[PDB]
């Protein structure tokens, strides 16, 4: 099936020459226009939503991590929307817990430390009790990223043209050449900057603490069950002493609650928490290097004084 092939194609790391769609076209053994014809209507109809570069938040050099407000419901709603007005802000979610605002903060490189964007954060919604979580899921180096790699990824950072040409206008919006374009862009690729050109109900965050020679097995069985998606590590602190988190969904609690006694049950862990989403605020994609973050700050800094 072309549909099938061409699904599976793209998803794909798409190459980084001029003419990529000629050989993917090629390699699906389909005629390029229409290949192109063929993913617009995948794109339009929303199987796939989007295809663009995806880009690694760190090797960029965003610091970024899981913020935690303890706010009153009172003031619950007020702080959510404080949360989202920030652009690096790129999920935020109301959670059952002590600590019942949490969103993922993301900061550019050279502006503030992430911390101290969080502490006027809390101070200018005088919330009291914070926590700051640095999570990772499951050789490259950071090299800081020069004005140009800044530009460059800014306007690379959208939606890639469905066009024969998919570099020529971010070359000529950026003045150079496709063929000095693909030479950055693919210097970035072997830097890991880049990782890729593709496309692509109840829920909780499930929080344990697991001795680390076990983490390791622990995440990759709770890897293996349906409900649950992507799991994270951290290190334990005196304010947050679980180190392992597993995103977990299902038909509500029920469904969900159950499919987590099985765990703490088949490996021993008595010391969890189950984070419910019990409400969306935001859940969208942060733009890299965009001049709103930078003067958002401006706006905090000009507010709080």
């Amino acid at each position: 099936n072309e549909f099938d092939k061409i699904l599976k194609i793209i998803q794909k790391d798409i190459p980084l020459v001029k003419e990529p769609f000629s050989v993917l076209a090629q390699e699906v053994g389909i005629e390029e226009g229409k290949l192109l014809k063929t993913i617009e209507k995948l794109v339009e109809d929303g199987i796939v939503r989007h295809i663009a570069p995806i880009y690694d938040s760190r090797l960029l050099g965003y610091d970024s991590a899981l913020i935690a407000f303890k706010v009153d419901r009172q003031k619950l709603e007020e702080v959510a929307n404080f949360v989202n007005a920030c652009p690096g802000v790129s999920h935020n979610y109301e959670r059952t817990h002590d600590f019942n605002l949490w969103f993922t903060l993301a900061v550019p490189p050279e502006i503030s430390e992430l911390e101290d964007v969080v502490r006027l954060m809390a101070e200018r919604e005088r919330v009291k009790d914070y926590l700051v979580l640095r999570v990772v899921r499951l050789v490259y180096t950071y090299t800081p990223l020069t004005e140009e790699e800044k530009r460059i990824v800014s306007i690379t950072q959208g939606s890639f043209p469905l066009v024969e040409r998919p570099f020529l206008e971010y070359a000529k919006r950026l003045r150079m050449s496709e063929e000095e374009l693909l030479e950055k862009l693919s210097a970035l690729k072997e830097r890991g900057v880049l990782r890729r050109i593709s496309a692509v109900v109840a829920n909780a965050m499930s929080v344990w603490e697991v001795p680390e020679d076990a983490i390791e097995e622990v995440g990759r069985y709770i890897a293996g069950f349906k409900g649950v998606s992507h799991c994270y590590q951290r290190t334990t602190s005196e304010k947050f002493r679980y180190n392992l988190f597993a995103m977990m969904h299902g038909k509500g609690q029920e469904e969900i609650k159950l499919l987590a006694e099985t765990i703490s049950r088949e490996k021993a862990l008595s010391k969890y928490a189950l984070l419910f989403s019990t409400r969306e605020f935001k859940k969208v994609r942060i733009k890299y290097f965009s001049e709103e973050f930078e003067r958002w700050f401006k706006e905090l800094i000009s507010a709080l004084e």
